[PDB]
């Protein structure tokens, strides 16, 4: 049967799924690691023990234990990101959408969900890979990994909670795809990993980590990069947060052994209820448990690795959205609201600046304020609002990504940069948020092809154009069709530094994406805070 | 006789002068202090001893000993500023242009020449006040004062060379005008002092100095302010330069007494030949001997006086030119030339930045560079050139003046701000220099009314409009005609901060003159250099 596949771990029974008045195979909930439960909490993942009989891969697996956003109960804009299936520490599974009839050796794309390393699910509606698998004839795989303390609590030195275990879960999945994807018609030698936000940072981290490089061919990073200020913490900071988490749960803190044992006796939701109490500063776009620069998964500092070229050299495609910072300002900055235009007073602007650059002293804060304030009209509430949006977006996503792309392109084998700036006609979020963080995903996964979702024709066209760029790139290392008559997405070079806009209008090529502001965040500000 | 006037110091015989197919009286070279020669060098000025008989005031007096610009021999653009009469330490004289027939009590305007406190002459062609006196029916007076070491060598504590004696020369002249101007038909109670550059800084310094406040009614400052970074030095810095000047002339440096005696035995040109060797840094727009914050002429720091309102409260009219920095870049910055377009490479830009902000450390220099560099086109030689022009102009003239105006307007009784941006059609300097420092003077003195100078009709109109603004202001404290039908120059207020452009087009009102850049120079940069 086409829905039956035998793998090195055992046999799995898929399920026929309808997609755009057609059908393809879907293998949901395939286990790739032993359930990281009990004394295994915080530990490195163990490979899933082979099973006898047939594994029922007809329905989505559980979602990992995580904080659930209840900021707007019933609101689809926020709940579409929440876990849509029961939560459980037993959540290490992956999903595969296979074209019908089953291919023999077609391109493979592996999706790594974002969510600040504190949340995320591979089962979300917006991540359904049947449209991309069907439309582009690729084997679409979506993995899962532990988030929150469960996947990133870090007590470097200890082996019961070394940290980065969530990254290792991802690797374990990539390893499984490498070893078994062939049986589903996929080519293990043409696997492209791609993810957004923390998933984008994850992708970059696998490009950097020696132990992950050989498990994939190419990479796509969407609004995320390994060097993002929120993507990692030092060994010391990780430890401090783990201890503080223990302090929040009335744990014995005499030793890592005692601390870890206590955290392991606590129920999932217990750790999640106090998770946000460990942050060092009052800030936005900062998450408690994230990857740690341990000297193992990451040999040395990310910056020294990028400088020295200590990373996988291949082709990459990446980009950002126009309004990367609007999302987090709405959730934490004073003066922002979901149902108002959120015009920001100068007082709230100042408060917002301090929340956005937590590690900054007075001089630094002044530097930022000056850089983003129009002193000819400093009380303009819209300019203040949009100003904060740019600060949060430039500081947390765009500039870090631009630093990464410029450093990688030095040793890489081909770079393709994009700037996504189209606002969905059916977006349910307020207009002031613009082209929101993560809203390019629905176009990447082909949602605009489903008439019932109420997208416009032009948007359906953009989605198809994007899906084909991603798929053609994964397959060839170039998003463009060899001898095509359509506009060519130029290669990003150290010299020209070209990129394209991704919207519904005819393609346009630009250069030096956000160069002015990124010189400030990547070169000047760091130097200032360090000198002072 | 109309050309004969008896004053408290004695009688003076003027000379009838033709002006625009007409005539007025001119009293040139009237002494107002004893010749500061011999053992009087570096000393405070002594009032001129009354004389018997008639003093021949028919020809211009000598010019004070000063450095002479020979950078472009034969070139009128530079030589029009050089002394046009024999130099001599015996140079303390003033000139008066009196309307004919002699008025009884008309408005008086006193001109204070600029020249960085190291040069200047009251006899220059561009300073001839016959056009302004004739056209506006005002008594025009132009004083003179010692420049260079002669007027500003400062060894605070000593009474033989206390410093600021050049400022006291100006005051002595103002005192003479106060006591005798009435005999020439002038009203001692309606005297407006005005000057450009160092003359503008001088005007502001008399507004600040308790001992000068009562000697005038109003003030006009052209491209100069008391707080300009080049307008003054500390007691310590002044002393260091005096000692260094002595060191350059092989002087005994065992004591102020010995040092001063030596400097006094040296011939004028001897001190002038080594004058520029005392500057502390490699820099442009910096002069060796300038006013000193002594605790006498200036009670406390200029900034504390401005903050506390410790200054004469009256009405003031002031402004700047569009390209204030081009002049000094041509003379000292690498890459600039008089006969080329002076397109600046990035290397020369960097060199130029360091010459413009001498007191800046690396971080500061980076701050400036970032503030004035277009990172989307950083190799554009024209942008680099014009960028340096703005830096030198903003840092040395505009921003200091904006700080002064905003501080004064707080306690003052009326402020009128202008932005002069018209480039003379007959300017002999290269086009890249734009609206050069000091080229608004010829319009202030009415040169465009002399057909032979080859100005355009529109320019003659602007000159008349400017002359009338200045004269109406000196007379009433408001540049506008009471019930006039012409455009009204709005009053500058703390709230609105309005100003006007001064050119040949119809008047336009703007607000926040150069606010963005001045926030950087007046607030941010100072804070940065101080924190680091
Ligand atoms: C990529 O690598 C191939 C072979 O190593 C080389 O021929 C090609 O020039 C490279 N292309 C880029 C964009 O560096
Ligand atoms: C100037 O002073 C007069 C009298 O002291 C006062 O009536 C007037 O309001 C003042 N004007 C300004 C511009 O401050
Ligand atoms: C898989 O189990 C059986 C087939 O063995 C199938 O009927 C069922 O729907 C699947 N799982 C569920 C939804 O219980
Ligand atoms: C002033 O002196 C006489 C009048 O006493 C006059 O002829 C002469 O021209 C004036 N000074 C000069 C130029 O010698
Ligand atoms: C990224 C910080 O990991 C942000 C995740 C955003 N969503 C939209 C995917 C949840
Ligand atoms: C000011 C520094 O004192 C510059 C004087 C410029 N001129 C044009 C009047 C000589
Ligand atoms: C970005 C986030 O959704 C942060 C959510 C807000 N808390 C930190 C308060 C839970
Ligand atoms: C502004 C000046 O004219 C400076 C002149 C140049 N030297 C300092 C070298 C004499």
């Amino acid at each position: 049967s086409e829905l039956l596949v035998n793998t090195k771990s055992g046999k799995v029974m898929g399920t026929r799924v309808p997609v755009l008045s057609s059908h393809i195979s879907a293998f949901l909930g395939i286990p790739f690691a032993e359930p990281p439960v009990g004394n295994m909490r915080f530990r490195r993942p163990e490979p899933k023990k082979p099973w006898s009989g047939v594994w029922n891969a007809s329905t989505y697996p559980n979602n990992c234990q995580q904080y659930v956003d209840e900021q707007f109960p019933g609101f689809s804009g926020s709940e579409m990101w929440n876990p849509n299936r029961e939560m459980s520490e037993d959540c290490l599974y992956l999903n595969i959408w296979v074209p019908s009839p089953r291919p023999k050796s077609t391109t493979v794309m592996v999706w790594i969900y974002g969510g600040g390393f504190y949340s995320g699910s591979s089962t979300l509606d917006v991540y359904n890979g049947k449209y991309l698998a069907y439309t582009e004839e690729v084997v679409l795989v979506s993995l899962s990994y532990r988030v929150g303390a469960f996947g990133f609590l870090a007590l470097h030195g200890s082996q019961e909670a070394p940290g980065n275990v969530g990254l290792l879960d991802q690797r374990m999945a990539l390893q499984w795809v490498h070893d078994n994807i062939q049986f589903f018609g996929g080519d293990p030698k043409t696997v492209t990993i791609f993810g957004e936000s923390a998933g984008g940072a994850s992708v970059g981290m696998h490009i950097l980590s020696p132990g992950s490089r050989d498990l994939f061919r190419r990479a796509i990073l969407q609004s995320g990069s390994p060097n993002c200020p929120w993507a990692s913490v030092s060994v010391a900071e990780g430890r401090r947060r783990a201890v503080e988490l223990g302090r929040n749960l009335n744990c014995n803190l005499n030793s890592d052994e005692e601390l870890i044992h206590c955290l392991r006796e606590k129920k999932p939701q217990e750790l999640i209820d106090v998770e946000w109490n460990v942050l060092p500063f009052d800030s936005i776009f900062r998450f408690s448990f994230v990857p740690v620069i341990d000297g193992e998964f990451f040999p040395t500092s990310l910056e020294s690795m990028l400088n020295s070229g200590n990373f996988k050299k291949t082709q990459i495609l990446l980009g950002v959205n126009k309004d990367e910072g609007s999302f987090f300002l709405l959730y934490g900055a004073p003066g922002f609201s979901k149902d108002s235009e959120s015009k920001i007073s100068r007082e709230d602007f100042m408060s917002g600046v301090k929340l956005s650059v937590p590690h900054a002293n007075d001089l630094g804060l002044d530097a930022v304020t000056l850089q983003y304030t129009d002193w000819m009209d400093d009380n303009n509430g819209i300019k203040n609002r949009d100003g904060l949006d740019d600060i949060v977006g430039d500081h947390n996503v765009i500039c870090p990504l631009m630093h990464f792309v410029n450093k990688y392109t030095k040793f890489g084998n081909g770079t393709y940069l994009y700037f996504f700036n189209h606002r969905a006609s059916n977006l349910v979020w307020p207009e002031w948020m613009g082209v929101i963080h993560g809203y390019e995903i629905e176009f990447v996964f082909g949602l605009p092809l489903v008439k019932e979702l109420n997208y416009t024709a032009e948007e359906e066209a953009l989605s198809r154009r994007i899906m084909h760029y991603w798929a053609t790139f994964a397959k060839t290392g170039n998003p463009n069709e060899p001898h095509s008559q359509e506009s060519k997405w130029p290669l990003f070079t150290t010299k020209e530094q070209k990129f394209i806009d991704l919207n519904t209008e005819p393609m346009k090529v630009h250069q030096r994406l956000r160069v002015q502001m990124c010189v400030f965040w990547n070169q000047f500000l760091p130097k200032l805070l360090n000198a002072t």
